[PDB]
């Protein structure tokens, strides 16, 4: 059924035969980039390189990157639980092209691995192109052969990609399994790889021409892939994965697949136990701001969930280990932190577990106050409170009364935020008042 190690090794060691230099992940922390929180994507690393800016050795190169979709515009925080496909942590396979091959090779290597490596069918096949790149579509359909039939033209949105508002992009292409008649939409057709085709320059007038030098990136994820020769219908049910949940349901004494809302915190804290371990062990400390304030909202919301559960002591130190086990293989590493590790997620869990409790109390109680007396929402008054007193993220306060129906004064909390700044001015982290609001919910109320 081949494993996610099997396969991480399958896709470094095949572009390696083409040439490609396997290149170690970058660490989730970014060295010398304050802007990024964390690594998203396989090419972050290489960007400066996509630029023509820094220089390399080689010209093709491989990588499975460590990445975090936590933070700005990759952001799935938020739906993680909820779904099958969501995680806050992951691994992105991927080939990179610098001014090298283009897309007749992208293409090539993709439809080999894919069919002759990875064994998939090519009938349960399909492949998406930018509706005006002419140049892919053919490729696809002559030189490799797929059918008109499997071969979607998608818009911009769909098979478009950009770096940013200005700079290198170009047409995109994905591949997609069909799992079968018993699935619907994105979920029957399966996206497992993207190929990026970095075409053009777009000029801050939003003017397009061709690079001198076109590129290629690639991203697989490797759960997703792994999800489906194994025969799941979940990341979360993969060899490398459920071990997390299966841990989840033994100190909960809960099974997985009895009840939504149960699957929920489960999947909840077998995703988080992996970000925290990564990112700890790459040299995050929790904090009340930037990287250390995500790890730390990541953890309290693991905690929040486990004790939804029943679970009324720590108990996230212990997945730590579990977690270790399994992923030493493809990261060594993680063994020389694991006591580390260990340490600080145990002392996070010990230090705010009591207030923890007391806060769900008080929340709570407010929100059973609020839809008894026909109100909508919680105050800002409230939502401050639990923020201020019992230290709980704005995000995870939401979370909670979205629950029960309910949401949060929004505009109420603003204000709440500036007669408290008002307060202590009159009664490192710098923000603009108005903006009070939005940066409470990336920093703790001890920043602000």
């Amino acid at each position: 059924s081949l494993s996610a190690h099997e396969i991480r090794e399958l896709f470094l060691s095949f572009f390696e035969k083409k040439g490609h230099t396997r290149v170690k992940s970058a660490p989730l922390v970014p060295e010398n980039d304050p802007t990024l929180l964390f690594v998203n994507a396989g090419m972050v690393p290489f960007k400066n390189v996509f630029l023509g800016l820094e220089k390399r050795p080689y010209k093709r190169a491989t990588s499975c990157q460590k990445c975090l979709r936590v933070s700005g515009k990759h952001n799935d925080l938020e739906q993680v639980g909820y779904t099958s496909r969501h995680h806050t942590f992951f691994e992105m396979l991927g080939n990179f092209s610098f001014g090298d091959y283009f897309k007749k090779e992208a293409i090539e290597y993709a439809w080999e691995f894919v069919t002759e490596v990875l064994k998939l069918p090519k009938e349960k096949l399909y492949v998406s192109v930018y509706k005006d790149d002419e140049e892919a579509y053919r490729i696809w359909n002559e030189h490799i052969g797929i059918p008109s039939e499997r071969i979607w033209r998608l818009g911009e949105e769909d098979n478009f990609w950009q770096m940013g508002d200005v700079g290198p992009c170009g047409p995109s292409s994905e591949i997609y399994v069909d799992r079968g008649e018993e699935y619907e939409g994105d979920e029957r057709y399966l996206e497992i790889w993207n190929l990026v085709f970095m075409q053009y320059n777009r000029d801050e007038n939003g003017v397009l021409t061709p690079l001198p030098h076109p590129n290629i990136d690639t991203g697989m994820g490797l759960e997703r892939i792994a999800s489906v020769l194994q025969g799941k219908n979940s990341n979360f049910e993969i060899d490398i994965i459920f071990p997390l949940i299966q841990f989840g349901e033994e100190v909960s004494g809960k099974k997985y697949g009895e009840k939504f809302e149960t699957d929920v915190a489960l999947r909840v804290i077998a995703d988080h136990l992996r970000a925290i371990t990564f990112a700890i062990s790459d040299g995050v400390i929790p904090s009340n701001e930037g990287r250390g304030y995500v790890i730390r909202r990541i953890l309290r919301r693991a905690m929040r969930f486990g004790y939804k559960l029943g679970i009324e002591n720590p108990f996230l130190y212990k997945g730590v280990d579990l977690v270790v086990d399994i992923m030493k293989e493809p990261y060594p590493e993680l063994e020389l932190s694991r006591e580390f590790v260990k340490g600080i997620v145990k002392g996070e869990e010990k230090r705010f577990i009591k207030t923890l409790k007391a806060g769900m109390e008080y929340i709570q109680e407010v929100i059973q106050k609020a839809l008894e007396e026909g109100r909508k929402t919680l105050s800002g008054k409230e939502v401050f409170t639990a923020y201020d007193t019992y230290g709980f993220p704005v995000d995870l306060i939401d979370e909670i009364a979205r629950e029960k129906g309910l949401g949060i004064d929004l505009e109420g909390f603003q204000c709440e935020l500036e007669e408290q700044r008002e307060r202590a001015r009159k009664h490192p982290v710098y923000s603009h008042l108005k903006e009070l609001g939005k940066t409470s919910a990336f920093v703790g109320a001890a920043a602000l």
